[PDB]
């Protein structure tokens, strides 16, 4: 199985990963590159697709979450919606689309709390709003979890449950 | 006297905003503004011209702060050329720019230390070099130091000191 974990800082994504990882055996990779998403859209596609080949891992940030930071910095590539449907054509038997997030005033606290000083205010609110927009125009099915309400742990737990639970599972 | 911080993140520009604060008995205002540095620049200047006429106060990040990071967000208005030689021109007598940084390796250290997510791993490098390119393009005097050198109380007893040796200072 090939488990993907999106959505934005402060909601224990890289914690997660990380019981993931110790639990299935899966090793973890970070799709998002700033660097490849700078140079170009070929290679930035590229470079999705040589991750849509591997299998039994786990990805922090992949293509969804390039959908998203890329309507925000300047000088950074997209995937066009053939180049995303193609990808998860080739993942769509195999992925596990996780989406980790929590309330704007959650995760503004839990910002205020490590210490941010370019902390906009409401850019987290855009972030948000844009990456439930992206998960909704998802080609695959998507599983999310309120950082908020369920512990990382819960969390942790619940995903494993599926991924073993994947050889009854039949993608149609 | 106005005081105006810049510099990046991780380097106590709050922390020494805090203490010159206590000491000079100067309020503190955010220069950034990320909701009007969006909107256009025309209010964005007009933004800062408001802020240009206050005095005995730290402004935590202004002009030269949007000199940056409008080179990294998208849809952020920057100032031109004509606009900050105007600012500058109406606080060039009663302005202390300051300057505080840190090697890259050890602001990506600090960072590591906080918990980022999204730290890029070598965008800072380019957020350096670009401030010391805007610094280095300023028609005030300005004065830096270096967060990784000097504590947060040595730093602003130096600018502590300066502040109350304004009355001798005369700016040509």
């Amino acid at each position: 199985t090939l488990i993907i974990l999106e959505g934005p800082d402060c909601c224990f994504k890289s914690t997660v990963a990380a019981k993931l990882s110790k639990e299935l055996k899966y090793p973890i990779i970070k799709g998002s590159s700033f660097e490849l998403a700078k140079s170009g859209n070929e290679k930035l596609f590229e470079h999705f697709n040589k991750l849509a080949d591997e299998d039994n891992v786990i990805i922090d940030r992949f293509v969804y979450s390039n959908l998203v930071y890329a309507k925000k910095f300047k000088d950074y590539s997209i995937l066009t919606e053939r180049q995303l449907r193609f990808i998860e054509d080739k993942i769509k038997a195999k992925a596990k689309v996780v989406y980790l997030h929590a309330d704007p005033s959650v995760i503004k606290k839990r910002l205020r709390v490590r210490g941010d000083e370019y902390i906009e205010g409401k850019d987290i609110d855009s972030i948000l709003e844009l990456y439930r927009e992206v998960m909704s125009n998802a080609g695959l099915h998507t599983y999310s979890w309120d950082t908020g309400q369920w512990s990382s742990d819960e969390i942790a737990k619940d995903i494993i449950f599926l991924v073993e639970l994947e050889h009854h599972h039949h993608h149609h």
